[PDB]
């Protein structure tokens, strides 16, 4: 017969410290955890849980009045970007007239940033625009700055938007 | 005589990977500050190798880096991470560049995986998304 | 529930329009440091923003702007 | 499961004159 190649494999070189392993291989093939849980952009459940808590304090609106409020928020966290003053002011649309809210409890809390913690509603801020997109055209205001013209992609193009391994690669290029 | 009865790998004397000696004093380190013993240390490094992965080798000092489990999550100090590694942490991690790229080539199959330095370098292949993290 | 039952219009919300609590404050401070009262005030906006219009949003501040 | 940290907490250390407090908390 033909004489066959025989193929030498170079060892997966698992480190070791004194003689023994260091990883746990069996719960490391047990083990697949998502970008969104342990990256950057978001910021832990934990710096999100001293932000909320020092949020709902520091309004004085309590539990069933407080997830309204942050319905206003993601808005207008959409509009004007994670960068304001700190001295400024926020609104919120209700019936016809305004409300306003300090600004100076949603960045002196949001320990990493406001931008990492907002980032958090990056899943439903993707899902407003597409309800928001088919009523009538609707262009998040950061996206009017850098001028985007298709407004099926203006729904990926806002401040906060964690890029996670699911964007598309038109929407990757969009925010660098 | 000696010279010809000498081959040494690249892998065991060169700049990037750290010397065995200072992983050896940076693993015990690790162990001792965190009040961790053997046999539940290397759990932790699990979680070590996919964090920095992800989020390289240049974290903050004072920061935190987390763990998945279950669904909740944990927290370690960052401190006693990059105060040990006596070169810097990307060469002491550099140990761990074997397993690194099995660890992606595990995960690919199954979703598309693209570590965190590849997105905000831009590549565009989930197969060339195996040899591109820090 | 209340997320679903919730549409505001990008000029009520955004940061190039100032809030309604802004023009609020600066159209009753204008009222009173020009001493022209409620239907004879209006008259002068009609006369403002026509010049805005021309000379832009940056005058200095001791200067003078004609109708 | 993952080993969790066990972190120790410094006592609150408040002063005391001869095995009584100082203060009334």
């Amino acid at each position: 017969t033909v004489p066959r190649i025989k193929a030498i494999t170079s060892k997966m070189r698992m480190p070791k410290s004194k003689g023994a392993t260091v990883l746990n291989l069996e719960h490391l093939l047990e083990y697949a955890p998502q970008q969104i849980d342990i990256s950057n952009t978001r910021a832990t459940q934990s710096q999100f849980d001293t932000w909320y808590e020092a949020v709902q304090l520091a309004y004085d609106i309590g539990e069933t009045e407080m997830p309204t409020v942050m319905n206003g928020l993601m808005v207008w966290c959409i509009e004007n970007g994670t960068s304001p003053n700190i001295n400024g002011v926020w609104v919120m649309m209700d019936g016809d007239e305004q409300v306003e809210y300090p600004l100076k409890p949603i960045v002196e809390n949001a320990k990493p940033t406001l931008r990492q913690i907002m980032a958090h509603f990056s899943d439903v801020a993707e899902a407003y625009i597409e309800m928001r997109n088919k009523k009538e055209p609707y262009m998040p205001r950061y996206g009017l700055v850098r001028n985007l013209r298709d407004g099926s992609l203006a729904r990926y193009a806002f401040d906060f938007y964690e890029v996670t391994s699911r964007t598309p690669v038109r929407a990757r290029e969009a925010h660098i």
